[PDB]
């Protein structure tokens, strides 16, 4: 209960990692791609003296082992410790996501048996219910990195 | 062991996160900024069926809670599970690191109220011992992102 927990999630390529880095610039301890089942371990570590963390941000998304799209089990276990996480959900238009993948030349996490476009759509379907529980949805369709820096500063300042 | 473990460390700005993304693109499960004490929890998680992970990469650096510069405890604990981690150490020339900090407009993790160059020199001093224990040292002074993909692919593909 003595640690602010932020969960950063959302569409791949919408800026999860960039948003994580902004939080780091603001003084948050950021852990990326922690499996849901291990968040209680991380929170207990943060509460122990000597290794104390007062502001913890975890990036959890389609890559995270055992993440299915619902944070209910995560929210349940965190509540037994008097913690209510703030969930930030990154998204962007299909057109912006496609452009970012063409520019980086990375594979989409759900691409392989389907196209890049089909992977984006499958991720949108997977995450629509958790999106509706996010405390903050940030749409990066036309945001620069500096614009994301300002949006996050405004919400975590 | 039952899981291959790679620890990615090195100088801030030398490409730790970019190297981690290449491993992710090659099929590795990548967790960034895990406290050293939680390495055993992640390995145990990856060894259980239902949450199996055969190739695990962890980024651990000056940001990681409890990381002092040595990987002695980590190597000791991993040994209790018959795992020998491979350590990858990212570095670059001072000039390249400074240019990357100017271009990305972020602060160095060890800068404090000191200058950028003071932060870089402090980190080089902290990490020189663990650098000597690295299985692979990657110098990114003149590497593009494409060059680093090729380098990592040759060492891990
Ligand atoms: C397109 C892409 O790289 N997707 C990957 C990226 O997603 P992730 O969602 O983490 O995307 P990043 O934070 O890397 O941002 C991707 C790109 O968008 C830019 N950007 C971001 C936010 C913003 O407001 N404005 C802006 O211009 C960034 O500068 C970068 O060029 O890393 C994940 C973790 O390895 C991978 O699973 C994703 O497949
Ligand atoms: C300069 C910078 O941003 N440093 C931060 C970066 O370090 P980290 O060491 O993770 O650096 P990144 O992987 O973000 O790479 C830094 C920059 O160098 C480029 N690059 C990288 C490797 C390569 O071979 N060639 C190349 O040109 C990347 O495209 C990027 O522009 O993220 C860490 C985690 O938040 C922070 O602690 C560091 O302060």
């Amino acid at each position: 209960g003595g640690i602010d927990v932020v969960l950063v999630t959302g569409l791949s390529g919408a800026g999860r990692g960039t948003a994580a880095k902004v939080l780091e610039d603001l003084g948050w301890y950021v852990a990326d791609n922690l499996p849901p089942q291990l968040i209680t371990r991380m929170v207990d570590f943060g509460l122990a003296a000597g290794s104390r963390i007062t502001q913890l941000a975890v990036v959890m998304d389609v890559r995270s082992r055992g993440f299915t799209g619902d944070l209910d089990s995560v929210r349940n276990e965190l509540a037994t410790r008097a913690i209510t996480p703030r969930v930030v959900f990154m998204e962007a238009s299909d057109d912006t996501l496609v452009r970012r993948y063409e520019q980086n030349r990375r594979s989409h996490p759900l691409q392989g048996e389907q196209t890049l476009a089909e992977g984006i759509a499958a991720e949108r379907r997977m995450l629509a219910p958790v999106r509706a529980t996010a405390d903050l949805i940030i749409d990066t369709s036309t945001l620069s990195v500096g614009g994301l820096r300002d949006s996050i500063e405004r919400a975590f300042g």
